[PDB]
């Protein structure tokens, strides 16, 4: 559900596209993954969309229409349903956030630790803006991780931040919990954009699936994107695995049945909740490479999509790509090149990407009108190494004119 075009329409050599295909066949062969879906798109139009290996390992071939667990790839889509909200003046980038979250007026800070290994609280210099909730540089902590050498997420860890009753129980245990830092000193992924999730309930009325479903899933023609995936569509969810690299064994993974995605979740998570598949987040990345729109349907102004898709960082900061970087910004709810070039990254300045911790990943080129969707189930490294291999051949295989 995009049209489709020779790889020459697209300025690309179909021969060194194929080193591509190549590779991905090569990632289920040597069993590093189980199948996956990518779609490469320039100038609106697919220029290669294609599914491999198997859905479950045994099983079934990967069909182009495999739901996947995109995790923290949910991150920029709540960006999206944020700046709606933006667009109707409900906050304001400059706003602190205990204006839409009064609780907040209580939040303190963990200042390293003491005899009895407590860490020590200074209640917060002030609230942070909405636009460091965005950029992940308000302080808040990290929830997936159980590390006394950090007290912040350790005690996110031990409050089961994630794994809360609604959006107003995680908001509630984060406003009573240590930060890891004051707000605008440093980049640190964290559960803000859950806490951006909440705001979304609050400000709009609706819950979050309905709110995201309105305004951007079926304006958009995402058919199957949400925060489960119902008994019908079981039959095309990607299996999730695990495993070492080297070794050709692949391993269901065990993950929390907090990140089970059978039944609707009772505190749906604007950082890593939806599923999704390759052609509704190829419609979303279009949506955002047209500044906004997609075949009529108008969800956000120009303006808007040009002010996401900029560095929001100030000078010095240092970012992450993927939950699962030098010349490397943060805009809202994604992290943008600034200067590719100085990492020798073939992407074009402006490049705006994110990859979800079961080894989704895409970027969006707005100075190469293109954009690429990467869709496998399997934690650790792989992920990443098929992100940056998979920019390595798009970019050789790209014939633009010089000057």
């Amino acid at each position: 559900a995009l049209p489709k075009g020779k790889p020459e329409e697209g300025g690309f050599s179909a021969e060194r596209l194929k080193r591509l295909d190549d590779h991905m066949q090569t990632m289920v062969d040597r069993g590093q993954i189980a199948g996956g879906v990518t779609v490469l798109a320039r100038h609106g139009r697919v220029v290669q969309a294609r599914a491999f290996g198997r859905r479950v390992l045994g099983g079934d071939p990967m069909p182009m229409d495999a739901i996947f667990r995109i995790r923290s790839e949910t991150k920029p889509v709540t960006g999206v349903a944020m700046m709606m909200l933006y667009e109707q003046g409900l906050w304001r980038l400059d706003d602190p956030v205990s204006l839409h979250i009064p609780e907040f007026a209580n939040l303190r800070v963990a200042k390293g630790v003491d005899e009895t290994g407590q860490p020590i609280l200074t209640p917060v210099s002030r609230s942070p803006t909405m636009r460091e909730l965005m950029t992940h540089t308000a302080g808040f902590a990290y929830g997936l991780a159980n590390d006394p050498s950090s007290p912040a997420d350790q005690a996110y860890y031990r409050a089961e931040v994630l794994q809360s009753a609604s959006l107003t129980d995680l908001v509630q245990k984060v406003s009573g919990l240590p930060m890891f830092a004051e707000p605008g000193q440093l980049w640190r992924y964290s559960v803000a954009a859950d806490i951006q999730g909440y705001i979304v309930e609050k400000l709009s009325g609706q819950s979050l699936p309905v709110f995201m479903q309105e305004r951007i899933f079926t304006p958009l023609g995402m058919k199957d994107t949400a925060f489960y995936v119902p008994e019908e569509k079981q039959a095309r969810l990607a299996a999730l695995y695990d495993g070492d690299p080297a070794t050709g064994q692949l391993v269901p993974a065990v993950e929390g049945a907090w990140r089970d995605v059978s039944k609707p979740p009772a505190a749906p998570l604007g950082g890593g909740g939806l599923v999704s598949t390759a052609g509704d987040f190829a419609r979303f990345a279009q949506m955002i490479l047209n500044k906004g729109e997609l075949d009529g349907v108008r969800i956000l102004k120009p303006e808007t999509v040009a002010l996401m898709t900029q560095n929001h960082l100030p000078e010095g900061f240092v970012v992450t790509t993927n939950g699962t970087a030098a010349g490397m910004g943060y805009g809202i709810d994604m992290a943008v090149a600034v200067d590719p070039a100085a990492s020798g990254a073939p992407v074009g300045p402006g490049t705006v990407s994110w990859g979800g911790s079961a080894g989704t990943w895409f970027w969006i080129d707005p100075a190469n009108n293109l954009f690429f969707v990467g869709m496998i189930q399997r934690l650790g490294g792989v992920g990443p190494g098929l992100d940056a291999q998979s920019r390595t051949l798009v970019y050789q295989a790209l014939e633009r004119p010089p000057m």
